[PDB]
């Protein structure tokens, strides 16, 4: 017969709480808080990258195309923000320990730091920051054998940016013979804006969505991410949303954004819990801690800014291209 | 050097996570989520025993007496609450897996369940649910479905002194009671009885008047009721009340008194101990609404019922409010007791 | 000149509507700012989900519901109710910080007022389909005037219950001589149970072998029962069930096929109907918790038992769409649900 | 006898929503959302400001002398976090506008903005938010959106005494300062001396090795950093420059009663500057949570208001608008339990109620 404990591992699980501030002969009680507290993190950080994994593989093993795998995938990245979304309050409670009892035990951790969590850098990685963009103090060194494997591969295999990008790049509407969305578009805006202070400037920014080159360079830095293309895929399935067949697609693009907000978020609430902990005193990982943190939180490590980004581009409900009621039935399920 | 993953035995940790529905060559992916999820609440559960058997000890080895250690006291008892509503709010997370898909793998479960879980009933005893009190499960005691050392250490957490017990001895101890000093229990009796009379002629000066008589009597009726320790102690006997008939005048006295500096503190822990208690039964609750959806409508039905006064051990505290007076009708405090308090 | 924020927001109404009653009597008490602020912030966020809730029951009414365009729209505004509702159960925590004592110093100076008296609850309860019979003994007296014809359309006027349940009469693959869910489905559970008995009886005679019979017996009546039309009527004239027998067909159609394109966010509507269920059943649970604390077994102002009352509302009773959750009995292993062909995969 | 919506005055609250979309004749839906959301927010800083106005007229009137008051203190200062951390929360709300469907009724709402807010700036101010603490652009523009009566409180908002004014005059007379007495900054100054004496001894007296004269260098950053606590001038520097705002005395009423939290008068004094540190990180996570949301809504857009959007309301998540800055870098200044001067009988029974 199964046995619960026996079941969830418990054995393992609930025999893994070690106070270093014990094992050198001076137990603080609120030690035993901070190492419950990351492995819960931990749990729920490898719950992540179940989930993360098995959409990469939904789209890398083509089953995406099969738009009957839509809502697996959309439960699944909706799955990955309301984890998010309880990481960020979880951070309620280590704030429950005060700067003076984290004050007593901080001595026994040196030099051990967030900076050494695999989890972490296998997330940011799968989801698709790019190593290139990362502000510096570089982040791999703190990893040797077995693990900086996982984290090459994490970075080499492909990422949800990119199998997102290539499903984006395949969005029906963009071909040129065919429904021409991109086409239509240069126009409907080139004439909206004839039909028209202010408007000089909105006419320079709208009419830059159809620089190619400037995209490509804009590119090539990384201040925008996915390819011109899948730029237009996306803005097909933001105008054209209600469509059968772009429903759940745009709900995607929606939880791609969540994850990034709620990620940055989680590096936002982690900043402010430090503040408090340290002030100005540098780290036990090495960085000068409370700074280099809050430069984490920048559209650096915003993976799908792209998808932010669009609703710069947002015209009048009449100057969308028309759906042809023969494209309207290609949308229909 | 110490290495993050070392620090915190990952190398156990995240080597857990065995999938029944795959070691059964059918692996189902939400089986992954349904590990994680309650590994999660073990955690915590692990470190709301570590709170409160540290409080437990507080109160038993006699430092609660040096009022210095009520900061840290109300501290993990707040932290206690605060990690019992992210446990609320983390059923949020199991919700995400639907009925249909929770069906794929459920058989490889069985006969597992929650009600093995070690942590929970060390948990609620320590609180101090009573074993006399607990609905019977299939008519059996809860600890059959334990065995060994895991049965031994659930005794001892019946038997050892629970939460409710050392905050009774300490409320017990609470400065005011005395009857040759502040007396505050003989001084309360007589403002109420003063308090009703003066009630009594102000509505005794229509339609509106004889309902106001029928609820003064039942405001009276409940207010001296307070008074009968035969009463009192018949509650106790029957469980419907918890706390020593002298434990529940020091919790009226820290109500009444709670802005006297001494009583600050002592107001904020007994605040937290119904936060506690109010937090065990939303658990049992979101617990419940889940359940509803995973298997329908018996598991359920015990359930459901565990969402009751039965398992609400510091039910007293609550219900203390039912005794709640005008502020004048308070014994005043002279300046030689106010001095004992400031 | 331009639209200014506080113009464009009224707030010389909002933040004009602000009277104590402890103050107006000469007795002038903190924390009753806390608890009228408190209940004008649930008003708000009431009249937002009446304005959310009547804007789907519209698009159910008039048959734009019918073009599937309108999901999203319906699934997003039915998800925003929820989003709104989880928001007002995590509420109770603001007023949470009045202790009971503070409460007991202004209490006085609201009888005979109480929460009986929010006309928009009600609207909200009888909109999504709370119905007059199923209500706990110990409500439409304590109103009056136009509030009182506001509520008598909002018990006669189409719910949400009954519009969701006349657009899952019309799902697809029920149709008889169409992919005949229905008929299909009894066949195969029936097969199923048949197959499952014989390997029962096969084994020879041990302890499991018992057990097995026995949970045999207790799936196969379950499973079955759903099968028994009389039964539903009878459970629907007691109350117990809401959703007509058709309904009910096309809910198991959603859930079974929940990936099928057509069925991706209807399922995720009956999700979210479920969800507002859960919350309103929340909503009533921390109210209790709340009130206990800040009355215990006093009786509220609005004439009740309050605490003892307010327990007897966090019942199923009260769950408009319990036979949505309720279908969860009825689940049966995956090779049992009838196939989909390339024909009926296509139509979806 | 008094009626549920009659007490409440929802003839007033529920007839207050009025849709632009509408009044221009073309309704849009989620318009109704953007009204209640911002009604909603702007009766809860009336809530906080009902509590934020009572705890300043406790210090101001003199009633926090007395230390019976400090439980009605320290519950409405949490209670004003508790309604913060429910505000940064209500954003999921309205979030759940597509930027689309904004963008149907936005060109209604110009040039209206939520920089606008009266009671905002009124929260700003009365915590203790000064003029120079601003970014450029919010300085410049913030009173000019205001005039009449919404002038004058603005105003008053700014001259009366603010929270961090009206706590830094209560910590300069925290029990322990007084040099005829504990004398804590005398004897702190001391045992740190003597500390980073016994430290720099423990590290000279290892093996000339690499890991040594890191221990060295590391030493010298730390020795230098606690010393410089004891230079008041370069305080009053820092003080100019707006780094740090509170006075100097106020500072080490801050740090005794961190380091002596235990102590019974200590225990709620302590629960105070939590709270007050709590309310200073809801504050800028609710600027956060807001500049997440307006970036989906906008991207890089300008604002109704004038603003440059996205980029001004990300340059206001600053530590130049935390207002009790100085409670969280005190934690810079943290040192060894047995470094910290000891308690005497006399002064243990002078912290005792
Ligand atoms: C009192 C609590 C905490 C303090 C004082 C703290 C402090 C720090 C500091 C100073 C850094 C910068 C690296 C360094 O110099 O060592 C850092 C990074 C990090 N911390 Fe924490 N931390 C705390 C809690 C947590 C928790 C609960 C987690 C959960 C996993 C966590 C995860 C991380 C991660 C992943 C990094 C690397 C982040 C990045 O590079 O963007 N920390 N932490
Ligand atoms: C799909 C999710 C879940 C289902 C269907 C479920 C079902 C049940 C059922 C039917 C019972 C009654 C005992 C029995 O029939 O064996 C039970 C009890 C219990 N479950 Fe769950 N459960 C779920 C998730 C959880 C989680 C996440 C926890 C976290 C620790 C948990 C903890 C418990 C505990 C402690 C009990 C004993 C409760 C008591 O005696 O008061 N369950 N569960
Ligand atoms: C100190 C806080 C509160 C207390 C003591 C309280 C007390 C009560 C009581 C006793 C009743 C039952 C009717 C009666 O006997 O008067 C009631 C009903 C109600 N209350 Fe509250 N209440 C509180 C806060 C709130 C809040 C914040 C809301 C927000 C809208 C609310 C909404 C209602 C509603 C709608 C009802 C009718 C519920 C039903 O019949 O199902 N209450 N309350
Ligand atoms: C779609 C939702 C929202 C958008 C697009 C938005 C946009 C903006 C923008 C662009 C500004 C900068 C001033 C300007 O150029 O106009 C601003 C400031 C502000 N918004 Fe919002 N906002 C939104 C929701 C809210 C809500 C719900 C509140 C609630 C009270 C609010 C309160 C404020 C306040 C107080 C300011 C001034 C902040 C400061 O000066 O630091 N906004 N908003
Ligand atoms: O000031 C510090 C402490 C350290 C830290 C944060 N989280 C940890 C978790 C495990 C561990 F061993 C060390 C840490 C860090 O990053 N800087
Ligand atoms: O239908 C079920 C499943 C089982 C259960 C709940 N939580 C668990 C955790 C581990 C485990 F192995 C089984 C369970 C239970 O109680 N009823
Ligand atoms: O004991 C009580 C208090 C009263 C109450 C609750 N919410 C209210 C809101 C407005 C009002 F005027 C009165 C109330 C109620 O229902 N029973
Ligand atoms: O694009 C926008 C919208 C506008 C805005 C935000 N909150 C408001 C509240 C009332 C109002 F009238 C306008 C606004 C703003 O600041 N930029
Ligand atoms: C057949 C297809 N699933 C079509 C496709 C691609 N990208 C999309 C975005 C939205 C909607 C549909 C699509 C495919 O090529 O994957
Ligand atoms: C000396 C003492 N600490 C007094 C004591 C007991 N219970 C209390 C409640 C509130 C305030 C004080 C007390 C003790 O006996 O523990
Ligand atoms: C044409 C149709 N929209 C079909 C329909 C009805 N109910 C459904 C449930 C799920 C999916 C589709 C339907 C209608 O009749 O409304
Ligand atoms: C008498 C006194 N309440 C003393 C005082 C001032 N600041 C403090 C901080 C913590 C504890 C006490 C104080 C007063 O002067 O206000």
């Amino acid at each position: 017969g199964l046995i619960y404990g026996n079941y969830l591992h418990l054995e393992k699980v609930l025999n893994a709480q070690e106070l270093q501030s014990e094992t050198k002969g001076n137990k603080i009680h609120d030690e035993h808080l901070f190492i419950i507290t990351h492995q819960a993190y931990e749990l729920w950080f490898k719950q992540i990258l179940w989930e993360l994994d098995s959409v990469r593989e939904i789209f890398q093993n083509g089953h995406v195309r099969d738009e009957r795998n839509m809502l697996k995938v959309v439960s699944r990245m909706h799955r990955v923000s309301v984890i998010l979304k309880l990481l960020v309050q979880q951070f309620s409670i280590l704030e429950t320990m005060t700067a003076l009892d984290f004050n007593d035990f901080r001595e026994y951790l040196s030099p051990a730091s967030g900076f050494q969590s695999l989890q972490f850098r296998l997330l940011e990685n799968k989801i698709g920051v790019l190593q290139n963009m990362r502000v510096p103090y570089h982040y791999r060194d703190n990893f040797k054998g077995e693990e900086n494997e996982l984290l090459l591969k994490s970075e080499q295999e492909k990422t949800l940016l990119e199998l997102v990008e290539a499903w984006l790049e395949r969005t029906p509407g963009l071909e040129p013979h065919g429904f021409n969305f991109w086409g239509k578009l240069e126009k409907n805006i080139t004439r909206g804006l004839e039909e028209e202070a202010e408007f000089q400037k909105q006419k320079e920014v709208l009419l830059s969505l159809f620089d190619e080159k400037r995209h490509e360079h804009l590119l090539s830095k990384g201040e925008r991410r996915l390819s011109y293309r899948a730029l237009q895929g996306a803005l097909m399935i933001y105008f054209y949303r209600e469509e059968p067949r772009f429903q759940v697609p745009f709900q995607l693009l929606t939880s791609l954004m969540d994850i990034d907000s709620l990620m940055t978020k989680w590096r936002y609430n982690h900043v402010c819990m430090v503040h408090r902990m340290l002030g100005s005193k540098a780290g036990t990982g090495g960085s000068s801690g409370y700074h280099y943190l809050r430069s984490t939180v920048s559209d650096r490590y915003k993976v799908f800014v792209d998808l932010f980004n669009l609703s710069t581009y947002l015209i009048p409900r009449h100057w969308i291209p028309k759906m042809n009621p023969t494209i309207h039935k290609f949308l229909e399920h």
